[PDB]
C-alpha cells in the first residue's frame, strides 16, 4: 500500500543558490529520475556566501553524488572542490558538481546548454559571427563554449561595471586558446553596436535585462539595428518573450528564448551524475 | 497536470543520520504522512557515523533544515553539536530527534515517550505502579528514564553482566537522584529476585534484542509460572510480531503488546515537533501493513 517512491535507499542531488525556491530544476530532474526508474530525489537549498563553505563540507560528509550551483555561488565554489573540468577552469564558474569516490569535480553546463539549444532549433552559428551582451557567468560560459565549438568571431558588449574586467579576461582567453576572434566594447557605444550586429548572424542577450527587475526593458537602443534575417536570442525565459525578443519578432526576426538552454544545461548535468541521457523530449513536453 | 512529482524547489528536507540505516522504514512513515497531509517536506536517510557527524550537523545548520532524526552510532554524541536539550534528552544522555528554530538546535528523545504513549493507547495504565524491565541499551535506558519522569513508582531493571551493566547502574543513580521513582538493578541470572519483581509489577517488559534475530525463538523469561493473568507483558521487538516471550505470556493469560506502537508513536512525536501538525497514526499503521 506504499505509494511514496522515497525510502531509506533514496539518494539526494542538491541545488544550492539564493533565491532559488521558485526554480524549475527540481521538477525537471525529479521527473527524469522517475521516468528512468532511478532512486534519486533533487532538492533546492537557500545557500549564499555565508553558507556555501559549510554546505559543501556537509555534502562531502553526506556523500552526495552531486548538485547544481546557481547565483550567488557559481564563481566562488571552486575553492571548495578538488578538480575542475577544462571548461569550468576556463570560464571561472561552476554550475554542476560530481562526487567520484570523494573527489569533487566542478563542471559548467550553461554554455554547452546554450549552444545545444541553438543547434536543436536549427540555428547554425559555427564558423560565423555572434554579438553578445554580458560578461557574468552565463555570458562567459556561452562565449567560451562558442569559441571552443568553432564560432568564428564574437563581439562582446557590456556596461562599465564590475564585470567589464571579466570580459577583458574572456577576450584574452578566447584569442590565445582558440581559433575564434573576440573583442569587447562598451554597451553604450551604439555606433559600434550597430556595426557588430549588422555583421553578425546572431545577437544574444546574456544579461538580466528583460527579466525582473528589468522586465519590459532592453539594452537594444533601436529596433532598426535588427534586420529580418538576424537570429535574436535571449538567455531569459521568464518572461517567455523579453522586450528584446518582442522587438525582434516585430522586425521579422527568428527568435529563441532561454528555455532550451535551461533544458540542455540540465540534461548535461543529469548525464554527468547518472551516466544516462535525460529523456529531453519527455521533459520538454511536461515542463517547458 | 502533466507534472506528477510532488517535489519542487519549495520542498523542505527532514533527515535521518545513522549507519547502517538505508533499510529503515522511517522515511516511508514520514513521507507517507507528509503526502497524506499535503505538507511540502520529504524525509531522507544519510549514512553518517562518528567521522561525519560534526560536518553533517554544521552542514544541516547551513542548509537550514527544519530537523532530523538521529540513530546509532550518533545518539549519545550529538548533544556536543546542539544548542539545547529537552529534559529527558539531557537526563538520558541521548538524542534521537533534532529541531531547528532560527538557527538554534534543540535535541529531543522520543523513543521513551513513544513507548509510554503506545501503552496508554492500548489501555494500559502503568503510572504510579511498578515496572520490571530487561535491558540497559538505548531503548531500555530511554524507556526507564521516561517512565520515571512520567510517574511510574518503581522500576526494577534486569541485565546480564556485559558491557551495558554499568550503564544500567548509571540509569539507577539518575532515576533515584532526579525523580521520586524507586529504581534498582539485578543480574538477569537472579531468577528468585526476578520472580519477586514480576509478581509485584503491573508490567514486565523486554527491551533487549532477545526474541529478534539473531535470537529469534529465544527468551530471557526463566519460568512461565512467574507470569499471571493480570500482568501486562510488553516487548520492544515487533519483527517478529510475537516473540517467544509474548507467546508464553499469551499462554499464561496475560495482556500483551509488541513494539509496533512504540515505533509509530515515537514517529508521531517527532512529526509534531517538526511540522506542528498531528501525524495520522492509524493511516500510517495501515499503509505499513
Ligand atoms: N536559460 C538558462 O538556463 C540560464 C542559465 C544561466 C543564467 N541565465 C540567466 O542569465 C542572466 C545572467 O545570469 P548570470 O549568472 O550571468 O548573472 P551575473 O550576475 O553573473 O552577470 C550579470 C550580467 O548582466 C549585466 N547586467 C546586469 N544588470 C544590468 C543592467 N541593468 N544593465 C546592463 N547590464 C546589466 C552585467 O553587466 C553582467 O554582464 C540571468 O537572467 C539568468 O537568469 C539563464
Ligand atoms: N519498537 C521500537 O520502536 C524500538 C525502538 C528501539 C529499539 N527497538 C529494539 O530494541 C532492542 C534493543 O535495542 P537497543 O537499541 O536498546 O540495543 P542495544 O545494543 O543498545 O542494547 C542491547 C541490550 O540487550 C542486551 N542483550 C543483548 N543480547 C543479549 C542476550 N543474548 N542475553 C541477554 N541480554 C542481551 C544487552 O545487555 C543490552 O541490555 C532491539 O531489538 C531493537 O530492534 C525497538
Ligand atoms: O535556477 C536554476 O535551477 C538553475 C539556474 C542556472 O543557473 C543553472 O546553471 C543551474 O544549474 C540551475
Ligand atoms: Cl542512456
Ligand atoms: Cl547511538
Amino acid at each position: 500500500k506504499i505509494t511514496e517512491r522515497i525510502t531509506g535507499h533514496t539518494e539526494l542531488i542538491g541545488l544550492i543558490a539564493t533565491p532559488i525556491r521558485h526554480s524549475l530544476s527540481p521538477t525537471m530532474h525529479n521527473e527524469a529520475f522517475a521516468k528512468l526508474g532511478l532512486d534519486y530525489v533533487y532538492l533546492a537549498f537557500e545557500v549564499g556566501d555565508k553558507e556555501l563553505k559549510d554546505v559543501v563540507q556537509g555534502f562531502r560528509a553526506m556523500n552526495l553524488r552531486g548538485w547544481n550551483v546557481s547565483m550567488p555561488n557559481k564563481t566562488n565554489i571552486h575553492k571548495y572542490l578538488d578538480k575542475l573540468s577544462p571548461a569550468a577552469e576556463l570560464v571561472g564558474a561552476v554550475n554542476t558538481v560530481v562526487n567520484d569516490d570523494g573527489v569533487l569535480t566542478g563542471h559548467i553546463t550553461d554554455g554547452t546548454g546554450y549552444m545545444r539549444a541553438l543547434k536543436e532549433a536549427g540555428h547554425d552559428i559555427i564558423g560565423k559571427k555572434m554579438t553578445i551582451c554580458g560578461a557574468g557567468g552565463a555570458a562567459t560560459a556561452i562565449c567560451i563554449q562558442a569559441a571552443l565549438d568553432g564560432v568564428k568571431e564574437i563581439s562582446i558588449f557590456n556596461r562599465k561595471d564590475d564585470f567589464y574586467a571579466n570580459a577583458e579576461k574572456t577576450v584574452e582567453k578566447i584569442n590565445s586558446k582558440t581559433d575564434c576572434k573576440a573583442q569587447l566594447f562598451d554597451i553604450e557605444d551604439h555606433e559600434q553596436l550597430r556595426k557588430e550586429i549588422a555583421e553578425s548572424v546572431i545577437f544574444t542577450n546574456a544579461t538580466g535585462v528583460g527579466m525582473k527587475p528589468f522586465e519590459g526593458e532592453t539594452l537594444l537602443p533601436s529596433a532598426d539595428m535588427l534586420r529580418p534575417e538576424l537570429i535574436v536570442s535571449d538567455v531569459v525565459y521568464k518572461p517567455t518573450k523579453t522586450r528584446l525578443l518582442e522587438i525582434a519578432e516585430e522586425q521579422g526576426c527568428q527568435t529563441l528564448n532561454g528555455l532550451g538552454m535551461m533544458l540542455w544545461q540540465g540534461a548535461k548535468a543529469f548525464e554527468i551524475w547518472t551516466h544516462k541521457e535525460m529523456p529531453v523530449d519527455y521533459i520538454k513536453e511536461i515542463l517547458f
